């Protein structure tokens, strides 16, 4: 009957301990806390981007203007509004203004292929108004009279792992608020802190940096594009900007580790790196702490976009020099289960598929079929019926110190990660084959994405055709013409 029906008392008790994660956070709701910070600390720096720094007062004034513009154009609460994901100040006024309007933002990279942007706008139900005029230059206005409704949708963010099937993750306020409370409390975020935003606004670790900054009076510091793809410069930038908290995808951090080994770094202001996405090992994190002089701790995280950025955390020990870093324990108000093909709860130590329950779950996807294929209901324990997100991820529950922890064990499908982004390799194959002149092609990951192709298209003209067809991070780093 129940998923745990076959387990022995000892085995059942391990899961009950693992998922004993409830935590009540004091109100008010997220946007109310953002307004309170702006009221109490108008003069503090709220966002530092490529074209300047805005105080809390200025950020909220610019957002008020966006919110008033949206209402004037008939965009009522409960609408979805695209924002152009750049590294300037404007998108921050745009996304905060969308929220102040009672709406949800969908971040769009204006450099993405036009066909993919068109799908996102259609699937998200989103207006492009703020893609077509500068949100930071809208006429000054007070914020419109928008009443608080509980659990409003906050953002729609797109994920793949399925070519021709982008899916829009619909994330609502209680999940984002729960996540924000966790970031602030776990990582001791304080008003004088400077939270770097490595991820673009199209990738959800940006949520993890932006809202904890603005909910505390700290400064959100966008990581410039020119600095990121230069690991040595990124290390120096972290020092120069006195960054205290940082998001990193595993593969990006490995590049930083290599840069630090070339030139050991001192990062006295860095306290937290929230890192994850791919499996990594204590022999890598031990190397890191050998060449980085810093109080910075690595908080290893796991989780899908469908459960509000992160679902589990493990504080990475600097002592250990061998073995796989576990993904750890659930975030507050998260519960996770490893289930077999039949939906039974796996005993501790047995590998099953992760299903996630709790406060972090998305409403679903914009698409009904995708929602029905991944979100479901199951009585996992007697008297505990869960709404669950089926992840496609594999893990087992293991002992680590005097505690139960999940250990990640791979995927079910052949979805891989390119610079932290979910992708099916067959999509890049299909794109290069759709270029005129290219007959056959094979794409491989050597992090570095590589492509071999047959045809008389020079790699520089193929690149130009692929940039118009693929997002920049899917355009292969090198393009090798081969005869066969």
């Amino acid at each position: 009957v129940t998923a745990d029906a076959a387990l022995e008392p000892d085995e059942r008790a391990a899961w009950l301990a693992y998922n004993d994660t409830a935590e009540d956070f004091p109100g008010p709701h997220l946007l109310a806390r953002l307004d309170a910070v702006a009221r109490e600390h108008p003069d503090r720096p709220a966002v530092h981007a490529v074209d300047g720094v805005w105080t809390y007062r200025e950020l909220h004034r610019r957002a008020d203007a966006v919110a008033a513009f949206l209402a004037a154009r008939g965009v009522r609460p409960g609408s979805v509004v695209a924002i152009a994901a750049t590294r300037a100040l404007a998108p921050y006024a745009a996304l905060l203004g969308v929220l102040k309007a009672g709406c949800a933002y969908v971040p769009v990279n204006p450099d993405d292929p036009a066909d993919r942007v068109a799908f996102v706008l259609a699937d998200a139900g989103a207006t492009p108004l703020l893609l077509d005029t500068d949100p930071a230059s809208l006429p000054a206005a007070p914020a419109p009279d928008v009443p608080h409704e509980p659990d409003r949708v906050c953002y729609v963010i797109y994920t793949s792992g399925s070519t021709g099937r982008p899916k829009g993750v619909v994330m609502a306020e209680r999940a984002v608020d729960n996540l924000t409370h966790w970031v602030v409390r776990r990582h001791d975020v304080r008003p004088d802190d400077r939270l770097g935003q490595t991820a673009p606004l199209t990738f959800d670790p940006s949520v993890q940096q932006v809202f904890p900054a603005w909910a505390t009076g700290a400064c959100l510091v966008t990581v410039p594009d020119d600095v990121q793809r230069d690991p040595a410069a990124f290390l120096d930038w972290l020092r120069a900007e006195r960054v205290t908290h940082l998001d990193l995808v595993t593969s990006h951090w490995v590049h930083l580790l290599n840069a630090a080994e070339a030139r050991p770094a001192e990062l006295p202001d860095l306290r937290w790196i929230i890192i994850g996405g791919e499996t990594y090992y204590y022999h890598q994190t031990h190397r890191w702490h050998r060449v980085v002089s810093s109080p910075a701790r690595l908080n290893t995280i796991y989780g899908p976009t469908e459960a509000a950025v992160n679902a589990t955390e493990h504080l990475t020990e600097p002592d250990l020099d061998h073995g796989q870093v576990p993904i750890g324990v659930p975030l507050p108000n998260y519960r996770l289960y490893a289930l077999d093909d039949d939906g039974r709860l796996c005993p501790p130590g047995i590998t099953g598929e992760i299903h996630i329950a709790g406060a972090g779950l998305a409403r679903g996807y914009r698409s009904a079929e995708a929602t029905a294929k991944a979100f479901h209901e199951l009585e996992v324990h007697s008297g505990r019926t869960e709404r669950l997100y089926r992840t496609g991820d594999l893990a087992r529950l293991v002992r680590h110190a005097d505690r139960w922890a999940l250990e990640f064990q791979g995927r079910v499908d052949s979805q891989v990660k390119i610079s932290g982004y979910r992708v099916e390799l067959e999509e890049v194959d299909a794109a290069v084959k759709a270029v005129p002149g290219v007959r056959d092609a094979a794409v491989v990951v050597r992090e570095q994405l590589v492509c071999c192709y047959v045809g008389d298209v020079p790699p520089d003209r193929l690149r130009s055709r692929l940039t118009e067809r693929l997002p920049a991070y899917l355009v292969p780093h090198l393009l090798v013409p081969v005869e066969a």
